[PDB]
């Protein structure tokens, strides 16, 4: 009852006395360690594996025996275990290993539970649950169907280790609606709902009646949408985000942490936003809604009129340059940032990725094309012509679909190019000088917001909270961080920061009399301090 | 506290009805599967592991998860699975991967707790324990220290897929008196007692303590000694056998198994007992200890005088042939097969193999080397010269120890040799007649004996128990097997094999009068229907 209690379970760190006390001496190999040895233990076991989804399998087993230990793990190799606790390696262990997600608590949701999805919560028995991760599987950009639970898994976890979410008050959820994979239809070890994926209105029927039942059952939760496809993750939060306290990380989290990195990234190369020139490599609705942010945040940061700054930008769609005169329908979301000041003939001439950026003289690159390498050599020396700084982020993932190397950038800019990356990569050193690309992580910004939305309890999410997530994120980047080159505070310190970024979007949910919770202090040193109390810690409590 | 409990939980084998009775409506995926889908799904989940060492830790997951489920999936591909769950993966898990045994029940002993070894097993709150296997991790051939305990767990298990030991009624054993094993001594994760072995006087001190805490505390248990080294387990068994209700696998375990596949080698060689020339291939204790429990069974099955018996044998050590004329002073277990036919001249020629079975004309080698593959090809041909159905053994370990592959011995025999082995091997295919060894696996012994001193409660196990085994298991090798060639009955059908061998030992207690349970029947028909009825079966129950 205290060995076989994974929240309470210290294993080698019981000292002899607690032992006897507990009556578990010769339970366990007579060692005594401290959570420090223990971590360091766990970590040379996990390098005895050599593939991420073996050492993820050796994590979830840690997870089962002593979950204190486990986070703290992560927490002191956080850069390391990311990408084995969630992106790419949570994919991949969902696809072809769906089995290590099969101990972990989950709510799982479909249409034979139509009218009983309140009864299921209450059923599940938790306290005052904080976070839920909802996914259907579906996939931001592999079909995993039921399977998607593990994304769930993955990114409640992540909540915890980031922003001290109590690990008893955060609920992984699948809606399972069908799934599209035709392996998985046909496999006899799938274990989801065996059909294609229900149409609009049954898949609202059963999302409305999730999202009443949670808002009933599970109060003070805040709901996250993780990893839903594109038909429908826009048309989800357009349904819910005035009516219920919920977001979308893919869509909301990563123009937050693009935006805070971009406008440090500004700052480095002395060309002010006003001066920027910003190509945008890829013109699909979330690039777009990136963009938007960058606006969004120089206008909070700075009192530039939106408008203004609307006009650095210069989208790019698979037919070249958006203008006003190229003489197509212009998608309703590219209609915003199309140049009304390039002419029919110009239009004609600006199809090619080398052809724009010799007309436009970007200073900016902004790789969300999704598509190869397209920030050619040629394209980032065009670039140094118009700027002393130039700044490129090759943001798309996977790495093979990122638009140049951040030691390419650095190579070829002889150290000058200011990067962010969707992804890590290693330091890369030029004339005896280092550079290392800024990772914008979405850990930087989802956890703090679901702590801030924890504690401040608003009615809903407004972009208002997500904005000054974004702008809180950017002002944690010191005069240090910045004179190293650093476009963020660093992965390492996520507790800090996310206690500063829930710290100001509580003070936002406040300014706007959204906030429930009368409990929390209303000026920001005094509520820093409480929101650091406030979260969990992975340290042997009692 | 049903899906968490490994014992009652089902997992996907919850039907619709029982979720919702239950209140887990929702925390399973949809599909309701019964146990034989559920370990047909389980079999590919292990498939799609390449390594063993890999193959064992998503079996560990499952005995975590749903321990019916993991037994079931033992028992529906036993063979395939033996050599992930015991020797020789247990041991490369025990020496590398130690992290695997973690999470299981176990008692870990050593000097720090001397005087308190029996408020150690009250406080571990086990009810009526039926079997203990303890270990020092000396082992009986890469000195393991406290991670034996991984090999005290693995061989509780095969006791409970075995015999139906009831998995709550088994406690594996590590006795930790140090580790000889320098990389250990150095390794900063070691979590044993970090100092070389105890001299005998304390390691005698500490094991008598063990053993007289267990009969008072675990009354009802068998004691199994394993893998322990060759300076111990002999001195153990001479120690304990008498007051305590114990035995040694390696030593008495492999001697019954051998034996009963022995003379069911003869039966089928037509070369009756008492016309076999046997060569014993290595002159160790166990060596002689396996030739004597030979000459014990037919001595016991067909009433020859032993000494008639004890002639058959030529005993072959590291110096040639074993002879009284020879000129050493032979060590005290050689003097019993040692030739007194040989002259002093004959025995100086009698060193090489080959020279040895040139001058003796055997009908049988027996391997027991522990050497390289000295069974050869010219070693066999004259084999074939003494007999039309040569009985060749190689029963050392690993498979590269071994004197000879059983395909090489059907080739060279064209199909007229009859072969056991100690591991498993694939058929072999001459002119269109498939052969395939049998292999001596001790899992036909220990479990049956296991089951029977846990209903019988003998006040001891003597050696008449072991030989009664040795019978039993020759006796369920049908006329229809033997016609095919086995020498044993199927391992698949170790449940009926272990209840077979359980009552013929319950029965011989009752004759010597030891037994102390008085509810058995004492007639061998109703007392089998009564032993299969008390094993524990890995089917969902309630
Ligand atoms: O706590 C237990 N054992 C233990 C823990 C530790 S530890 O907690 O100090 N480290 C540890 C843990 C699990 C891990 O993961 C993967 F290997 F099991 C990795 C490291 C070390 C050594 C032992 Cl024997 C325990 C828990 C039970 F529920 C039942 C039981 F029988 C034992
Ligand atoms: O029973 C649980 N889940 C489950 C079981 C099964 S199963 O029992 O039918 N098969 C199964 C099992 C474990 C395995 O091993 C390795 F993968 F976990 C392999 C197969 C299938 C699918 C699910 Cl979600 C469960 C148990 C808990 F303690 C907590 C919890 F949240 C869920």
């Amino acid at each position: 009852a205290i060995l076989t209690d994974r929240y309470i379970n210290r294993g080698t760190a019981f000292t002899m006395e607690e032992r006897q006390k507990l009556h578990i001496l010769g339970r366990l190999p007579p060692v005594v360690e401290t959570l420090e040895e223990q971590v360091a233990r766990v970590y040379g076991q996990v390098k005895k594996y050599e593939k991420p989804i073996n050492r993820y399998q050796h994590l979830v087993s840690v997870h089962s025996t002593n979950t204190t230990l486990y986070y703290a793990t992560i927490l002191a190799h956080l850069e390391e275990m990311l990408p084995i606790i969630y992106t790419p390696t949570v994919g991949e262990a969902c696809m072809e290993y769906s089995h290590l997600f099969f101990r972990e608590r989950g709510v799982y949701f479909n249409r034979l539970y139509k009218g009983q999805f309140r009864n299921i919560m209450r059923d599940a028995g938790y306290q005052k649950v904080e976070v839920v991760v909802i996914t259907d599987g579906s996939r931001i950009l592999g079909d995993l169907g039921s399977n998607g639970i593990g994304i769930s898994i993955g990114k409640c976890s992540l909540y915890v280790a980031g922003a001290g979410i109590d690990p008893r008050l955060i609920v992984p959820v699948i809606l399972d609606v069908g799934t599209n994979n035709e392996r998985y239809l046909q496999d006899k070890d799938y274990l989801g709902m065996r059909e294609k994926r229900l149409g609009d209105e049954e898949f609202y029927e059963l999302l409305d009646e999730f999202m009443e039942a949670a808002s009933a059952e599970w109060p003070n939760a805040v709901i996250q949408f993780e990893d839903f496809s594109n038909n429908h993750c826009f048309d989800i939060m357009e349904r819910y985000q005035k009516k219920y306290r919920c977001f979308n990380d893919d869509i909301q989290g990563t123009g937050a942490v693009i935006a805070a990195g971009f406008l440090n990234a500004i700052k480095l190369s002395g060309v002010s936003p006003l001066q920027q020139r910003i190509v945008v490599f890829g013109a699909g609705s979330a690039a777009v809604g990136v963009a938007n942010n960058i606006a969004a945040l120089a206008a909070r940061m700075y009192k530039f009129p939106v408008q203004d700054l609307v006009k650095t930008f210069y989208l790019v769609d698979t037919k070249g340059l958006v203008t006003t005169t190229r003489g197509d329908q212009l998608a309703a979301h590219k209609k915003l940032l199309a140049r009304t000041d390039v002419s029919a003939e110009d239009s004609a001439k600006l199809r090619t990725l080398e052809e724009i950026v010799r007309f436009v003289k970007p200073t900016t690159l902004l790789g969300l094309g999704g598509v190869g390498p397209a920030f050619t050599e040629e394209i980032v020396k065009m670039v140094m012509q118009n700027t002393e700084r130039p700044i490129i982020f090759p943001l798309s993932n996977p790495t093979s679909k990122a638009e140049v190397t951040p030691e390419n950038a650095y190579k070829w800019t002889n150290g000058a190019a200011i990067v962010a990356s969707g992804s890590p990569f290693p330091p890369t050193t030029i004339g005896g000088k280092t550079f290392k690309p800024s990772q914008g992580n979405n850990l930087y910004v989802f956890p703090g917001v679901g702590l801030g939305c924890a504690l401040a309890q608003p009615t809903h999410i407004p972009e208002e909270l997500l904005l000054t997530a974004s702008e809180s994120l950017n002002l944690l980047t010191t005069e240090g961080d910045l004179r190293e080159g650093r476009l963020y505070p660093p992965l390492e310190d996520i507790h800090n920061i996310s206690a500063n970024v829930a710290t100001d979007v509580i003070l936002e949910a406040q300014r706007m009399k959204i906030d429930n919770n009368k409990k929390l202090p209303r000026t920001r040193d005094e509520l820093l301090a409480f929101v650091k109390k406030a979260m969990w810690k992975p340290v042997y409590s009692g």
